């Protein structure tokens, strides 16, 4: 799976990015497997899209949100979902909200609230019936990146 469980994920994964993890029990077992791999991803993004990156000016949540669309359109137009594709999306959600941290108009500290909302609406509409067929995070996700 449902929106909530994947928003804490994706607000997890950004808290995590900016350096902020919320005080008190802690991300679960899947959060914590996820911000291992998904970190590891962005940092190869980032190197490789490191021209891109630099002339690009994230100045708002909406900016954010119609780049992110369009990344995701070509990280998908073949059609075919796996778990790599999905770790990518929250590795597409670290680099936009460093971004925005650095560049966003009139700042918002609770920014990654609005970004962590339109990534879990993105990976439940569009990849939620594949997350669920394929095990979901605790016995898919988790499965396949948790330490050998
Ligand atoms: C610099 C280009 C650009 O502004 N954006 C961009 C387009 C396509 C990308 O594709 C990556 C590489 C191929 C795919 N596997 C994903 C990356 C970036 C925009 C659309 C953009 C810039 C920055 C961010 Cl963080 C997101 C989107």
């Amino acid at each position: 799976c449902e929106f909530g469980y994947i928003y804490r994920l994706a607000q997890d994964y950004l808290q995590c990015v900016l350096q902020i993890p919320q005080p008190g029990s802690g991300p679960s077992k899947t959060s914590r497997v996820l911000q291992n791999v998904a970190f590891s991803v962005q940092k190869e993004v980032e190197k490789n899209l490191k021209s891109c990156l630099d002339n690009v000016n994230v100045v708002s949540v909406d900016t954010a949100r119609t780049l992110f669309n369009q990344v995701m359109e070509k990280e998908f137009e073949d059609g075919i979902i796996n778990w790599g594709r999905i770790v990518t999306i929250f590795a597409f959600e670290g680099i936009l909200i460093k971004k925005l941290l650095r560049q966003q108009i009139a700042p918002d500290v609770d920014t990654y609230k609005e970004i962590s909302y339109f990534v879990a609406e993105f990976i439940m509409n569009n990849t939620g019936e594949w997350i669920r067929q394929n095990g979901g995070w605790e016995n898919g996700f988790v499965k396949k990146f948790e330490p050998k």
